[PDB]
């Protein structure tokens, strides 16, 4: 109850860093990466009882999850790899680690001020992704 209150809402992403090497080192392809690299997505979060649910609107893909905290599920990511996550809540921050092929990486969505930041890392590289209010 109340546990992830100030996450929801809409929201529209600001301002990227590094996210083409991030992509790069996920193993996203040169196409993907630079239309995908364009997209100014909106993130919609919701809660209803224990379901989190998470959308991403935008003119590159469409996305949503939904999910219990602890809770391992199916995803398929924009770049359409077929992954195993689990999100927890850690210290206030959403984390979000997604398994495939042998490899893992690490969303992380805070709020800061009023803005919702989404730091994305994979081995050494990580990018930084600011949203606002809607
Ligand atoms: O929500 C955000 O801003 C950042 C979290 N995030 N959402 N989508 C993706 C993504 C998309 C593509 Cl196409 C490739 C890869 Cl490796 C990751 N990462």
């Amino acid at each position: 109850s109340h546990m992830c209150d100030a996450f929801v809402g809409t929201w529209k992403l600001v301002s990227s860093e590094n996210f083409d090497d991030y992509m790069k080192e996920v193993g996203v392809g040169f196409a993907t990466r630079k239309v995908a690299g364009m997209a100014k997505p909106n993130m919609i979060i919701s809660v209803n009882g224990d379901v989190i649910t998470i959308k991403s609107e935008s003119t590159f893909k469409n996305t949503e999850i939904s999910f219990i905290l602890g809770q391992e599920f199916d995803e398929v990511t924009a770049d359409d790899r077929k992954v195993k996550s689990t999100i927890t809540l850690d210290g206030g921050v959403l984390v979000h680690v997604q398994k495939w092929d042998g490899k893992s990486t690490t969303i992380k969505r805070k709020r800061e001020d009023d803005k919702l930041v989404v730091e994305c890392v994979m081995k050494g590289v990580t990018s930084t992704r600011v949203y606002e209010r809607a």
